[PDB]
């Protein structure tokens, strides 16, 4: 069983522990607690490959570095009804090119509630933003759980493409 060490990153409120809940309990939290940091397993066979991932829920106010240091790759969350939290992702991806000391680092730019009416980022900004990170982009919605697998798998892949696992 492979382990792969996953951080999701991304402000108060974009839907990182909803995503999380989705991928482990096909259930979607109407209120999940804001303070609640933490790291969960899961399971998966992703192409003939039984994974155990480890995935780290990130909380709390503003051991950290150590998962941070360690984490082999990064979800990169905003909302597309939160503009700030999507202003937001470049701290994040900076902050965590600096910790690795690398511009190549496992990363996925996830825009999240998808279900949502009347985006304020529309998927051209999102698009160029991966692009030009050379990332990849999902959508996701965690309400319905659409792109929450892809974007998990493909986050294992972007890893499997750095790294010998
Ligand atoms: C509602 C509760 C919730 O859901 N939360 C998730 C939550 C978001 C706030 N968080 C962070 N915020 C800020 N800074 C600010 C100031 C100005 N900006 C523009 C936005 C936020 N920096 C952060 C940061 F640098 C890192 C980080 C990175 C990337 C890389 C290596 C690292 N080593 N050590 C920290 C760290 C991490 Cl991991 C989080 C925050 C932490 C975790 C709280
Ligand atoms: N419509 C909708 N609401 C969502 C989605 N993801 C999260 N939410 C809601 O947005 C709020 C913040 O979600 P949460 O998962 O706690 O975000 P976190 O602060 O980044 O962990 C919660 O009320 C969720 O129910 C989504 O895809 N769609
Ligand atoms: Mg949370």
């Amino acid at each position: 069983m492979t382990e792969y060490k996953l951080v999701v990153v991304g402000a108060c409120g974009v839907g990182k522990s909803a995503l999380t809940i989705q991928l482990i309990q096909n259930h979607f939290v109407d209120e999940y607690d804001p303070t609640i940091e933490d790291s969960y397993r899961k399971q998966v066979v992703i192409d003939g490959e039984t994974c155990l991932l480890d995935i780290l829920d990130t909380a709390g106010q503003e051991m950290r570095d150590q998962y941070m240091r360690t984490g082999e790759g990064f979800l990169c969350v905003f909302a597309i009804n939160n503009t700030k939290s999507f202003e937001d992702i470049h701290h994040y991806r900076e902050q965590i090119k600096r910790v690795k000391d690398s511009e190549d680092v496992p990363m996925v730019l996830v825009g999240n509630k998808s279900d949502l009416p009347s985006r304020t980022v529309d998927t051209k900004q999102a698009q160029d933003l991966a692009r030009s990170y050379g990332i990849p982009f999902i959508e996701t919605s965690a309400k319905t759980r659409q792109g929450v697998d892809d974007a998990f798998y493909t986050l294992v892949r972007e890893i499997r493409k750095h790294k010998e696992k």
